[PDB]
């Protein structure tokens, strides 16, 4: 039970530079009082001083809310611009978002910049909302005692934690529900269809298309249901953006904050050497592991040891990749991005490329380098001094079951005093990052899309993992993280593109595997061509079918629209009246 | 010099059924007088009676215009809803469009239904606007004395003949200008690069992508420049639509006009037997022609006779296809379409399929059936009783130069008395159909995209033909057709899709030809794969590049937007003021 505290600011103050901090402390408090926020300073753990921030008067917040609504209508995410009409009430998500905007936005936008990165607030560590322990307990208990989740649970998640967390949980729920179809015909193929079935690959591609398009429709439906349809158009300035000078684009009077694009491109070009070095190092590691496993297969008991290195490889996956992820972040911090959307998209692209490598390159080597060309691992036995087509199937099994275990291990198993202690322990937790969960789900989807044909049972394992994850991530948000700042998005974002890629490549990969493990380059090229064009045709057909489904968003929009809803002139003086024209026409008929 | 006549209605009246017509004649005149239109009945040629219609009072037309503007703003094609602000004036195109709406729209929409097809007006033949002979003379003289046309000419065409004709002429101008690049490197390949150059095919695919994407951007720019951005969303009811009953969709109170979709699908399924019969008959005709030409090559003088049948084939193209076109129209009249957009799209799709067959199947047979499999025309010499890889090149030459000649032959070389005579001769002319010109240009673009690699000089011939056509179609509209009703479109329509198809297929066709005429299925499949994926990658790259060009529409839109622009409460009673919080914070700093 919180004490009405809306936000908490850390404001670490070390004794080495206390003086510069001390005056800065007052520079904080006044900077809040001018915005109409009541402040509450209290003791902090490890030479810190947490300050609690709440709304001073409800009238100021109502007006702020009204102002926000007006802007949202201006940018087009609202239907009609509405101050005593609150009886659309203010949910906790949007109230917290507006409080964060008041605390964060500069004086130009009616706020007061307390950004903990760019400005003089170098002693402010984190500004975070507090957790509702009763709500978290009820949420966990309700989700852990139900086999399925209706839209009511996702709506509650939206109301409490914002639209980003709600969109992630909706995507996870839809993906888990759609994983039932694939799981069914994967078990069917495993039971009856022998090994490396081509029709299973076709069904997997069809399911990938169907799920991707249906989710693209469902996210639009959800965005319309909430009030966040079109937020992607609203560009948000990044506080960390460093400028060179301020210009004035001759379209508006706004003094834009310019940065030479060529300077940014000169840094973005540093991604190519980084990606090449990462791919070379990981390729060397995977080649070494494959050579060692081939040597341990050739030279002798059980068959579990044959892929023992591969297991270890994935055990090293969350470390190695993690390190790489950090580098990616630094790279994304080196190229300046003036928009939150652009920065997020670039970071997501870099992380997706790195995780794609670290998660799929071993399978790619096993399927398209070792099996077709089984004469390059000669050097393999030569160095280790002291062709099985089921290799890809066993590698897929070990890349399905064991990474699930390692991710579960990483994520799950690893009169005022009580409230103050709770806040103090909350500040040490890490801020929730939904991009990591999105990346994990996208990686699993890619596994299903382009490698489940080797082991069709992978879909069932991923379905069980997704059911467990729908509650594991809820528990992680509830007790293992600070409450995320409630943001607003109309979609899962650039991850959508990733999904499409992982679908398309799947159509080329799966069928190729089917040709390369069931037994001439002509046949392989023909199979790849047929699979890719079948994928494209199915994509067109599914898009056409879903374009004629009459989604609630469209009828809601058209309902709103409906509710809103001399000789040159003597030519006409000859017969000016009414009856004379008819009479003359009748005479003209009689004559001819 | 017209006499201020806005529209002319034919109203044919035969002596066999004059009585039923005679009363119906009055049923016309009153039906116009209620809308506020001055009428003028005069003699007609061949037992007809033309009636001229003009605006009765300028106030009624101004109000009608105002009403139209309000609707356009409601559907979202206008920036802001504006009656004395006419000083955006009324151009001739929109004035004529509103007069046609008054004459055509039923009483529900403020008009009076004088549709010459569905209602009792079975004697009304055509309602057409009159031609401005002075404007036509000036237009032809200006266009025939200039090497290039600026946007001023296209704007004048928009102002006079509406947005459909203007969009066609803009597309033709852009296509002719973009045909310069291809023409240049086609002459380069023809001069130096031997025969069947692969890099020429890659350049042709790149140009197809570039032109298609740049035109997709340019049409959006033109739609924003005019007031027709988003008209595609405005669905227009088709007067010819036959109903079964009227329902009420539970989203609006409008009594929708229902028609069972399954009944329409049962008729749309008749397209498959029709298409199969057409393709079989045309395939038999082309196989017979190819066999006869092969026999006349084998048995003996000149080399012009070898492709003499092929020439004749294209001479039979505008007849045979024409007949098929008529059937297509009847088919499109058999499946009921409740929207003008849907009816137009279906008719365009049927016509495109038929013309695709009749224009490309001979080349497809010569390139992918005769050359690869040169042992199926055995029966060829056997029946005619009484492998050259340059066959495709010569066939492409004869399908370039000669169809241009046949289309030119088909299109070009084949105090009140004077005004009345001019109108009488105008009623006998055929209404201008821009879909035919769009189809011809799309067919030529397909020729360039997927068959110009056989004869690279085809681009220069098509460029000369396009320059001549920019004036030939203008002359056809000026003197060989009635003035089209000024419609409103935001794009060239479904033809866009056709272009994309004719681009994609080109990437598969061109390169295939390069492999099949320069010399193993593996090589052919590899070349097709590389060409198609190069096309897709180039498409993505060009889309990304053009998404960051800052088109005038976007800045105009964002400029318009900018211009529009107890213990639970004692926690805060401990330090309520301003100075006390700072003092206590300083003390807390001093203590720790
Ligand atoms: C080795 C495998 C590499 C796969 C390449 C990544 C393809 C998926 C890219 C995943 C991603 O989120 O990036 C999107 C665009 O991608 C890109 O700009 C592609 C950049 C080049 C990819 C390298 C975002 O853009 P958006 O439109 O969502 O905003
Ligand atoms: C390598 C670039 C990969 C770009 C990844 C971006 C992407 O989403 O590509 C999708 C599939 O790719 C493709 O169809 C073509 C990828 C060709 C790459 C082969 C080399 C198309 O997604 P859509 O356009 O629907 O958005
Ligand atoms: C033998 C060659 C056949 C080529 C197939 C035609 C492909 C181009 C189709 C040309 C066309 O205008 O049709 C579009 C959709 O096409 C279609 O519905 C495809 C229908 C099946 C094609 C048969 C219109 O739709 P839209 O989105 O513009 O409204
Ligand atoms: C046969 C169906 C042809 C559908 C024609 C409709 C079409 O425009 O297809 C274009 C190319 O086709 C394709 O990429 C795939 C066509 C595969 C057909 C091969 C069989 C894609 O155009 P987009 O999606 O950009 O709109
Ligand atoms: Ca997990
Ligand atoms: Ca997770
Ligand atoms: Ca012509
Ligand atoms: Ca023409």
């Amino acid at each position: 039970s919180n004490f009405g505290v809306d936000f908490v600011i850390h404001y670490k103050v070390p004794a080495a530079e206390r003086d510069e901090a001390e005056a800065g402390f007052v520079q904080l408090i006044r900077a809040l009082t001018t915005v109409g926020l009541a402040t509450e300073v209290r003791h902090g753990e490890n030479e810190s001083l947490l300050v609690f921030v709440k709304v001073a008067s409800p009238d100021l917040f109502a007006k702020q809310v009204y102002r926000a609504r007006l802007g949202d209508w201006l940018h087009g995410v609202r239907v009609s611009a509405p101050a005593q009409a609150l009886q659309e009430p203010v949910v906790e998500a949007e109230r917290l978002r507006l409080i964060y905007l008041m605390i964060t936005k500069p004086h130009n936008e009616g706020g007061a910049g307390v950004t903990p990165t760019n400005a003089k607030w170098k002693h402010v560590e984190s500004i975070f909302p507090l957790h509702s322990h009763s709500f978290n307990k009820e949420w966990i208990k309700k989700w852990s005692s139900k086999y399925t989740l209706e839209q009511t649970d996702i709506d509650n998640i939206r109301d409490k934690f914002g639209e980003s967390v709600a969109f992630y949980f909706a995507f996870l729920r839809s993906y888990f529900r759609f994983l039932v179809i694939p799981s069914a015909f994967g078990f069917g193929a495993w039971l009856l269809l022998g090994q490396f079935s081509y029709l299973y690959a076709l069904l997997c591609g069809l399911w990938s298309v169907v799920f991707f398009e249906y989710w693209k429709k469902q996210e639009v439906d959800l965005a319309v249901q909430w009030g966040v349809r079109g937020v992607s158009s609203i560009q948000q300035s990044r506080p960390e953006f460093e400028w060179e000078h301020e210009a004035e684009d001759p379209i508006t009077g706004e003094p834009v904050k310019v940065y030479p694009p060529m300077k940014r491109v000169k840094t973005q070009l540093l991604q190519i050497p980084f990606a090449l070095a990462c791919v070379v190092a990981l390729g060397a590691l995977i080649v070494t592991c494959n050579s060692l496993e081939v040597f341990i297969n050739e030279v002798y008991g059980k068959q579990y040891l044959g892929f023992l290195p591969t297991i270890f490889l994935v055990i090293g996956t969350p470390t190695i990749s993690g390190v790489l992820m950090g580098a990616a972040e630094k790279l994304n911090a080196m190229e300046n991005y003036a928009t939150v959307d652009a920065h997020d998209a670039a970071l997501i692209q870099k992380q997706f490329v790195l995780n794609f490598m670290t998660s799929y390159m071993a399978l790619f080597f096993t399927a398209f380098v070792y099996i077709p060309f089984g004469h390059i691992l000669h050097p393999f036995l030569n160095f280790w001094r002291a062709i099985n087509p089921a290799r890809i199937s066993n590698q897929m099994f070990y890349f399905t079951v064991t990474p699930q275990i390692v991710n579960f291990a990483t994520e799950v198993v690893v009169e005022e005093a009580e409230f103050l202690q709770r806040v103090r322990e909350e500040c040490t937790l890490e801020e929730y990052d939904v991009s990591g969960d999105y990346r994990e789900m996208v990686m699993q989807f890619g596994y299903v899309a382009m490698f489940s044909v080797a082991w069709p049972l992978a879909a069932c394992c991923f379905l069980v993992n997704n059911w467990v994850e729908l509650r594991s991530d809820a528990l992680k948000i509830a007790i293992s993280s600070r409450r995320p700042i409630p943001w607003r998005t109309d979609s899962i974002g650039p991850w959508l593109t990733a999904l499409s890629f992982l679908s398309w490549l799947g159509s080329i990969t799966s069928s190729a595997i089917v040709y390369l493990c069931s037994n001439k380059a002509w046949g392989l090229l023909l199979s790849i061509l047929f699979a890719e064009h079948f994928y494209l045709v199915v994509q067109l057909a599914v898009r056409f079918v879903l374009s004629k489904l009459d989604s609630p968003g469209l009828q809601k929009e058209r309902k709103e629209r409906f509710q809103t809803k001399t000789p040159e002139e003597m030519f006409w003086q000859r017969q000016r009246g009414m009856q004379e024209t008819i009479e003359i026409g009748r005479r003209m008929i009689e004559q001819q």
